[PDB]
């Protein structure tokens, strides 16, 4: 039907609204690195959660379980950086709109980043 | 006390989760490396990433995982999320519960592998 179409590596802005600590809060774009059998079940089923690694404008020293978004590639308003150390399954009802998506290089690194930052080796 | 490492399991505080993600307080899986970890350790506090536990066992999806209550100090049979993982602020944590076993680690290694499509 016209469930909602989601891909892996596709830049959304999300609603993470309240957060602790040093988590991501507030809104911020995010990278959707679920599967796409799952993105698809969490919109048919409609009592899904998605996975994102949530997305900042604060490069400064970036670590290797990060990844250098470009601003030109992405559709962003700025360059940003993935943090995979702040990923996290959010509920659908936090996606809010579609920015872009990610190059297959960037998506490349970031499960390299996915991978040093969880261990899966 | 901030010493946790991969694979242990904590009580953490879900709060303020919304729809279907895991919610309340409950069990979760250390799964950030040990090198992240230590360094919340050392610095008092920080970010962990965690996969969290349920223990509604009715049907277990290849990126779940059983945990058994005789090794883990979960008073009963409990499931790993790996499509619930979240990264919580330290804290989120409220006290120790136990571990998971190698064999149950690296199961929950391949639900991450398979839910995050990493090959």
């Amino acid at each position: 039907g016209p469930e909602l179409v989601m891909r892996r590596g596709e830049i959304w802005q999300v609603s993470l609204d309240a957060a602790r600590g040093a988590e991501a809060n507030n809104q911020r774009p995010a990278v959707v690195v679920s599967n796409d059998r799952a993105n698809a079940t969490a919109t048919r089923l409609g009592r899904g959660v998605i996975t994102v690694v949530p997305v900042t404008s604060n490069i400064a020293k970036v670590y290797p379980f990060q990844v250098l978004l470009s601003a030109t590639t992405t559709g962003l308003q700025v360059d940003c950086k993935a943090q995979a150390e702040q990923i996290r399954s959010i509920a659908t009802e936090r996606l809010l709109r579609p920015i872009g998506r990610v190059s297959a290089a960037e998506l490349a690194q970031l499960d390299e980043a996915l991978k040093l930052h969880l261990d899966l080796w």
